[PDB]
């Protein structure tokens, strides 16, 4: 079969679980499009209601960001009129506004701003769908997909520059405070048996070092690469390429959501994180298989500075096999990072620099996590996870 006809295989991670991940591969022929802009991608994937079985094939390159008649649209075309980023910014100047909530005019006309580049960019994945990239080419600009829905396969796309004209100050967010932008490539927002793979993700023409910093903060016009929240389940994301960006993966949105508990069911193997900085994956609550991924980057960096790279959120089950860990000066500790409720921790054969390490122990964590995956394919040593991931992660690997 093709990539568009194509399954998750039957032991193929957390994806392959019960009813599995067949995405569109039954569809029939009236449900099978190819598609090479906006307007047709969106004509394709319908309503929420469009649940019979379709393959959609990305021919070339769809910016998301674009009219009704394919124009590009920027800044002053989603502007709120009342919106003015020098007003903005003197409004919330911690100097003169304190660390209280930006409120009022100019925060409204914000929030009213970014629900107007949102309806163009942001776009859900209805039940029952593959969409594949055709040949090497097929790339995803500006757009975020959103999953809220049961078996969706999402294979061989370069997804760029998920970009909010619209970065919200908060003065709260940590202890200077933070700006925050909404558009993550994938979202997976309660949707369930999903399989993500051979793809790849990077911040385009607009890296982060090319935003100023406002209240010495980075002005981020960026979020997730692959985000899971609200009780998604039963994912696999495989053989993907991340390279250049900030927060890449995070399972689990809030401490509170304690419903998340027995859910984020997701396995991530084979892919590839270069000059990432932080979150691949950061976890809450959720049995996430973490093995044969390869990770790379320098703590020194000038535009993408290497933080850390498994987060052990509030009560996370990470269980870790076989991953390979290359950022020059690195200690054993440093390879992850432990936030309060994270207490446990399953690595075995994680190599950085070139030494075997315990990561775990390193952190004083607790070695078991209380599961033992089962639906997996075949394990690399860690031996060869550097190169079978480099040849064979990201889009344009395959077509
Ligand atoms: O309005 C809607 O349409 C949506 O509403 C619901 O959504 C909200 C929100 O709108 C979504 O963007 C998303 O956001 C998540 C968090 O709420 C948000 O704070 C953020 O979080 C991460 C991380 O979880 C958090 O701890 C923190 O990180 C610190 C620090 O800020 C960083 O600078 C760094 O030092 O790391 C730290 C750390 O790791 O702890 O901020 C992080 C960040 O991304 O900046 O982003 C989350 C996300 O993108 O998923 O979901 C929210 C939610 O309530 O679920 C609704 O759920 C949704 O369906 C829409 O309708
Ligand atoms: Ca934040
Ligand atoms: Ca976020
Ligand atoms: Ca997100």
């Amino acid at each position: 079969a093709d990539l568009g006809h194509q399954t998750l295989g039957s032991n193929d991670g957390w994806g392959a679980y019960s009813t599995g991940t067949t995405g569109g591969s039954k569809a029939s022929s009236s449900n099978v499009y190819t598609v090479s802009n906006r307007n047709q991608l969106v004509s394709a994937l319908g309503k929420e209601t469009n649940t019979t079985p379709k393959i959609i094939y990305i021919k070339g390159t769809i910016d998301m960001n674009v009219d009704d008649n394919l124009k590009p649209l920027g800044l002053n075309d989603y502007k709120d009129p009342e919106y003015d980023l020098d007003k903005y910014l003197k409004a919330y100047d911690p100097s003169t506004w304190g660390k209280k909530e930006p409120s009022g005019t100019q925060e409204e006309a914000r929030a009213r701003s970014q629900k107007n580049q949102k309806a163009r960019v942001m776009v859900d994945i209805p039940a029952n769908t593959t969409i594949v990239g055709s040949g090497t080419n097929a790339k995803v600009v500006g757009g975020n997909f959103q999953i809220k829905s049961d078996n969706v396969i999402i294979r061989n796309i370069e997804f760029q520059d998920a970009y909010d004209y619209f970065p919200q100050w908060d003065p709260t967010d940590g202890s200077s405070g933070n700006w925050n932008s909404q558009y993550d490539n994938i979202t997976i927002n309660g949707g369930t048996h999903i399989w993500i793979d051979h793809c790849t993700f990077n911040d385009g023409s607009r890296p982060d070092s090319t935003s100023p910093k406002y209240y010495g903060r980075k002005y981020q016009h960026h979020d997730g690469q692959t985000d899971a929240s609200n009780g998604a389940n039963y994912i696999t994301m495989s053989y993907n390429y991340y390279h250049d960006h900030d927060k890449s993966s995070i399972f689990g949105s809030s401490d509170s959501k304690t419903s998340d508990d027995g859910k984020l069911k997701i396995t991530l193997h084979h892919n590839r994180y270069k000059n990432i900085v932080q979150a691949a994956p950061r976890v809450r609550f959720g049995q996430v298989h973490v093995y044969n991924n390869y990770y790379e980057g320098s703590t020194s960096s000038s535009s993408y500075p290497f933080s850390y790279a498994w987060g052990i959120g509030k009560s996370s089950k990470i269980y870790a096999q076989n991953n390979v860990i290359d950022v020059p000066g690195l200690s054993a500790a440093k390879t992850i990072s432990v936030f309060s409720g994270g207490t446990a921790l399953y690595d075995s054969g994680t190599l950085l620099n070139g030494t075997q390490i315990n990561a775990s122990a390193a952190n004083g964590l607790s070695s078991s996590v209380g599961w033992t995956p089962s639906l997996h394919g075949s394990i690399d040593a860690s031996a060869n996870v550097k190169s079978n991931v480099i040849n064979q992660a990201g889009a344009g690997k395959l077509n």
